[PDB]
């Protein structure tokens, strides 16, 4: 086990665990991709085009709305496009990645 291990009782390793529910040609989806894209962080897309299953999952999940996107942070719900925007905006995006 060669090299710079990090010690600090994490045991296993996990990590920010983001969601982002899309249709990939909503520019309002598109726009919030664009800033987790630029963040770097490894994120999941649900993207479900056309998909009205999915769709009931994800109001399940996103207080009853079915506005595109809904963005989810450590099972956390986020919201939309704005939400996430409005979060940065004040500072407040990055502590939740987490840093």
């Amino acid at each position: 086990m060669r090299g710079s291990h990090h010690h600090h009782h994490h045991g296993s390793a996990v990590s920010a665990k983001i969601e982002i529910y899309t249709w990939s040609t909503c520019p309002f989806c598109m726009r919030a991709l664009a800033l987790l894209k630029r963040k770097g962080v490894e994120f999941q897309e649900y993207c479900i085009d056309g998909d009205n299953e999915a769709r009931e999952a994800m109001a399940a999940r996103a207080n009853g709305k079915r506005s595109l996107p809904q963005i989810f942070i450590d099972d956390q719900h986020i919201g939309g496009c704005d939400d996430i925007y409005a979060l940065d905006g004040s500072g407040k995006l990055d502590p939740l990645l987490h840093s």
